[PDB]
RNA sequence: AUAGCACUCUGCAAACACGAAAGUGGACGUAUAGGGUGUGAUGCCUGCCCGGUGCUGGAAGGUUAAUUGAUGGGGUUAGCG
């Protein structure tokens, strides 16, 4: 709905939020919750390996069933829930046998709906089928790359892929990056779009909003001294060099992919 | 420094970073996501130049490193005068 705050204070002048009503307001299911700790972007040597990471609100991890192993048993959707660990909403599923699991809620799914996984499952949003049994021209999410590993592609809010063709052992899909790639037919996928497609319309409005999410401020390369950065130094403001990273890698147009193993699976590049 | 904006890279065993390796962070995340760079609420806006350096794509035309080893020349070695 794009709710906009009124300018009572300078920090609230440019605050705009997405509002959703169907979300469950209680606590998450305890049996499917475990503790997660902050890392600060440091590895097991104690050094910083990713910059601009720190602080943030305390969070719990939710165990999400990306695999969807339970096959043939129908499940009913209990509720839709907010998830701090991801931009998409999650859905609680109850199976006939009574087992409860979490899944990535597709767009439009609500409490009381029916979902299933298997080769013979009906073609409705939230149903998980092998790519072989999928109609051409379908819009899919949570695509799997390795048999049994689970969904890896098209998981963020609003994500989707287009199934263009399946001939022989391979199916061609267009990804949201604009690339066309081929996948083994026996890899599974899910029907429909993933919810919360308005997430990218949000406007944080102030620095504290990012500090809450755990992003430390970014210092430009020009603001440092020569010992710190290739961009550092000079009397006044001056660039004087082709832009590069702190470790010397050109940052404008230089390609970096080097994996030759999977080059076959790429039909048409996004034209990077 | 900041919220906002824009360029570029990354299809996941991701890019990037630490390490001598094992491995670890990125992330128990998956292009509405992650890294690098510049500008810096908002309003109106953001002209010309690809000659130079860089980057991206193509061309297969000239130059050749290891490698391989044609041919030639030389030392010594036999027998003859």
């Amino acid at each position: 709905p794009i709710q906009k705050c009124k300018p009572t204070s300078p920090g609230r002048r440019f605050v705009e939020k997405v509002v959703h009503d169907h979300l469950h307001k209680g606590a998450p299911y305890a049996p499917l919750v475990e503790a997660k700790k902050r890392t600060g972007g440091r590895n097991n040597n104690g050094h910083i390996t990713t910059r601009h990471v720190g602080g943030g609100h305390k969070q719990h991890y939710r165990i999400v069933d990306f695999k969807r192993n339970k096959d043939g048993v129908p499940a009913v959707v209990e509720r839709i829930e907010y998830d701090p660990n991801r931009t998409a909403h999650i859905a609680l599923l109850k199976y006939a046998d009574g087992e409860r699991r979490y899944i990535i809620a597709p767009k439009g799914l609500r409490a009381g709906d029916k979902v299933q996984s298997g080769n013979d499952a009906p073609i409705r949003p939230g149903n998980c089928l092998p790519l072989r049994n999928m109609p051409i021209g379908s819009t899919l999410h949570n695509v799997e790359l390795k048999i049994g590993k689970g969904a890896q592609l098209a998981r963020s809010a609003g994500a989707s892929v287009q199934l263009l063709g399946r001939d022989g052992s391979y199916a061609i899909i267009r990804l949201r990056s604009g690339e066309m790639r081929k996948v083994h037919v026996e890899c599974r996928a899910v029907i429909g779009e993933v919810s919360n497609q308005e997430n990218n319309l949000r406007s944080l409005g102030k620095a504290g909003a990012a500090r809450w999410r755990g992003v430390r401020p970014t210092v430009r390369g020009m603001a440092m001294n020569p010992i710190d950065h290739p961009h550092g130094g000079g009397e006044g403001r001056n660039k004087g060099i082709q832009p590069v990273s702190p470790w010397g890698q050109k940052a404008k147009g230089y390609k970096t992919r080097t994996n030759k193993r999977t080059t076959k699976m790429i039909i048409r590049d996004r034209r990077v």
